[PDB]
């Protein structure tokens, strides 16, 4: 079939901002996307909705996922705590990438993150799974709210987040 695509919409101080979306690589990473995407939906009663980028680094990364402990500590998978890399077919090309955080050798759960820089160091060590569709002009606006120590001056979050048709 067709890579789902997925949605968010962001806000900042509660106030809407504007709505990224994201092609997932189902056709490589399958299992990855499947992840992000039901995260995306809440189907399994968990996810993304209201959730916030808790860590962005002006020209390098916005960082989220984190619904459980809201700092870049929690999150978990549609599988468990944790489930495995699960290729490094994909690279950290330049801005727009969307790839799996993680705290060591085979530890995904539900924090991503939105490349806003290439990089490179990652590949091979972060899962790459998708990639920003539209709105980037909407990411490069969070990224604003970020610091050289990633504390958001402002709180981002993902108001609403779902699958697009
Ligand atoms: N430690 C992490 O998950 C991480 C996330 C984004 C970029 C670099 N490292
Ligand atoms: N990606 C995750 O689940 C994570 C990343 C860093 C620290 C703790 N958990
Ligand atoms: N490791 C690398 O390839 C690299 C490139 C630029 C900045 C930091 N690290």
């Amino acid at each position: 079939m067709v890579n789902p695509t997925v949605f968010f919409d962001i806000a900042v101080d509660g106030e809407p901002l504007g709505r990224v979306s994201f092609e997932l690589f189902a056709d490589k990473v399958p299992k990855t996307a499947e992840n992000f995407r039901a995260l995306s939906t809440g189907e399994k009663g968990f996810g993304y909705k209201g959730s916030c980028f808790h860590r962005i680094i002006p020209g390098f990364m916005c960082q989220g996922g984190d619904f459980t402990r809201h700092n870049g500590t929690g999150g978990k998978s549609i599988y468990g705590e944790k489930f495995e890399d699960e290729n490094f077919i994909l690279k950290h090309t330049g801005p727009g990438i969307l790839s799996m955080a993680n705290a060591g050798p085979n530890t995904n759960g539900s924090q991503f993150f939105i490349c806003t820089a290439k990089t490179e160091w990652l590949d091979g060590k972060h899962v790459v799974f998708g990639k920003v569709k539209e709105g980037m002009n909407i990411v490069e606006a969070m990224e604003r709210f970020g610091s050289r120590n990633g504390k958001t001056s402002k709180k981002i979050t993902i108001a609403d987040c779902g699958q697009l048709e």
